[PDB]
């Protein structure tokens, strides 16, 4: 039900081998680790969770943009890119979180479908 | 070698049934019709051209954003979104032109891969 | 009534010295030159037109992004970024056309105000 | 030395009355409140800090986008837009953090200048 897609606006390419960490907000308002991985050669990270586990709640997707840019020898602005949202059962069932990265900027969108 | 992907930033969805026209710049500097279609239920338009036909040159991809927004009952700013680029044989072989649409704004990127 | 602002997403800076050409669609459906200029050290281009001259019409703002990137040593994807819109069709408005540039991407927005 | 600018991509306008909270990472690795305010009728938030107070550190600018959209009748995707960055680590700089908002998307950039 959750996929993350990361693109590079400098090179016009997928952003490959980017670390992504997903957290779920706990009852005490802290962020508990939920899922993680590294983007593939297509800039995608699949397999993070299952329908059973991905219950309604507040989630944070953290994309390690700084390390990505540093590996390319480029000085970036942000420590990371953060996407924070509520999963809602009454909306469509599949969430794609997409991010388009530049050294001093990023764009993010959600594509939520059935 | 050419795919167009259109997303809706208001609804968080693919932008479905959007008209897309591709033109190739002619020797006399006019834009000659090249390919066209309507985005699918996934916001994608595949099958526009072939490797044989998609020779090096300057291309324009015109996305009919105004009609899209009007069909949703939303007043938009732009007449259309235009993406103009050179196809180059020495770069990667497959071009995805992606657009992320809002009523008064849009984002576009190119994902060029082998 | 028409201002253009250009930012560089690689440098985190205004995009300075960017050429901008504005056209207006004529009665015969061709794109007539309307005005032109270059962005300043703030990434802004002011003074393109006047409220008298900026009548209703369909306008195209062409931002010459390719030349900008090439001069930074980047061979960019796009030839230019074009922004096409109807202006002043409910009376005079002020338009800011903003663009944020990367070598293989850009975003553009408009801020439209009624004086 | 720190300004926040917020634009609305649906309306083509400044995003007015947007709450913004700035935090700074403390020695113990927690996010300490640093400053806060709301965007003006221009979509800008000035006066958050001073060059004396805005020392080197890791800062988080939280833009309360959800509340903004809900008040326009749109149930948006994100809880907020957060911008996290190291500041002033090569001496004082001026930072503009800009955000362009849609219900299911945003973009953000920084403009960093050396006075
Ligand atoms: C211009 C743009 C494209 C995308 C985009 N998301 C995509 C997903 C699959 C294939 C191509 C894609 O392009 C995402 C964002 C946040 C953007 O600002
Ligand atoms: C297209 C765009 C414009 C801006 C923008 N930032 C601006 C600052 C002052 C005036 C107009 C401005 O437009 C910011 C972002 C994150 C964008 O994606």
């Amino acid at each position: 039900p959750l996929m993350v897609k990361v693109l590079d606006a400098v090179r016009g390419s997928p952003a490959i081998n980017v670390a992504v960490h997903v957290f779920r907000k706990a009852a005490d308002d802290t962020w508990e680790p939920f899922a993680s991985g590294k983007t593939s050669e297509s800039g995608e990270l699949h397999g993070l969770t299952t329908e059973e586990e991905f219950v309604e709640g507040i989630y944070k997707v953290e994309i390690d943009t700084k390390s990505y840019w540093k590996a390319l020898g480029i000085s970036p602005f942000h420590e990371h890119a953060e996407v924070v949202f509520t999963a809602n059962d009454s909306g469509p069932r599949r969430y794609t979180i997409a991010a388009l990265l530049s050294p001093y900027s990023y764009s993010t969108t959600a594509v939520v479908t059935n």
